[PDB]
């Protein structure tokens, strides 16, 4: 309220309205997200939005996830105070600017995404909306951060039959049956993400292309990378790699450190 100073609006959309801000007590940069109460389909716990439940569960120390520093309730909205890296650029803008990414950069990014998703999973949290728009690059440190847990859920081992993340990243089993399990669905979205990184765009726009699962490469991409991608994008959920299999894949060997990454690629 007076505990933060509000700057420019960063973005608005189905995640709410996020402003650039500064914590007055110690000038920490922050991002202040406002979500309207009647836009919240999903609540946990007094009653908070699921997004706050999920962020509290993952906001312990390891930094591949955006940290929730505080939250407030207002009469028609909740306000979430989040970390803000500075300078920062979301992966989607970064890809718009730079086109398809060199493999070495896509490997570093993709690895950090996997560490972040493993950490969420370990904390009992399923993101359900992994995509370039939901990933922030701290451009000085070369560290990626997962944001926008507003479509996530507690991780469980039984089937999910609800989804509200991004359709073009949702797996064929969700398209056809409205059913998925959390890990394998997460893995498919990671396949879409990785294709997006290396080709400069997502592979499928239409339901039919998702269902068909046939991957055409429009950029030059190494065989090992194409094979990882096709593996993550297996039609049968149980034919997809576990996180361990993805990180042990030959295309994932020799990842740059985040800091090396920023020096080489983010200048
Ligand atoms: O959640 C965020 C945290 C930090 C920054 Cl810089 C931005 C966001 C953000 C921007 C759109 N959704 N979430």
């Amino acid at each position: 309220e007076s505990q933060y100073q509000v700057g420019p609006l960063l973005g608005s959309g189905g995640f709410g309205s996020v402003y650039s801000g500064i914590r007055v007590s110690d000038n920490l940069p922050v991002a202040i997200k406002h979500v309207e109460k009647d836009r919240i389909s999903d609540w946990g716990e007094t009653r908070v939005p699921m997004e706050v439940v999920l962020l509290k569960k993952v906001s312990s120390g390891f930094s591949g996830v955006i940290r929730l520093l505080d939250w407030f309730e207002r009469p028609d909205s909740f306000v979430l105070i989040l970390e803000r890296p500075e300078p920062v650029q979301d992966l989607f803008d970064f890809i718009t600017e730079r086109g398809a990414l060199q493999e070495e950069l896509a490997r570093s990014f993709f690895w950090q995404v996997l560490e972040a998703v493993r950490h969420c999973h370990n904390c009992g949290v399923l993101h359900r909306d992994i995509k370039d728009e939901n990933i922030l690059i701290d451009l000085n440190r070369g560290e990626l951060k997962l944001i926008d847990f507003g479509s996530g859920a507690l991780l469980k081992d039984t089937v999910y039959t609800d989804f509200d993340g991004t359709r073009v990243y949702s797996p064929p089993e969700w398209i056809r049956y409205h059913r998925y399990h959390g890990r394998s669905a997460a893995v498919w979205s990671l396949g879409i993400l990785l294709y997006d990184m290396v080709c400069g765009d997502i592979p499928f726009e239409h339901d039919e292309e998702i269902i068909r699962g046939q991957v055409f490469f429009r950029q030059r991409v190494s065989s090992e990378c194409q094979h990882l991608i096709r593996w993550c994008l297996a039609l049968r959920p149980s034919d997809r790699p576990t996180f361990e299999e993805i990180q042990n894949h030959p295309w994932m060997q020799d990842v740059l450190l985040p800091q090396e990454t920023a020096e080489i690629h983010l200048h």
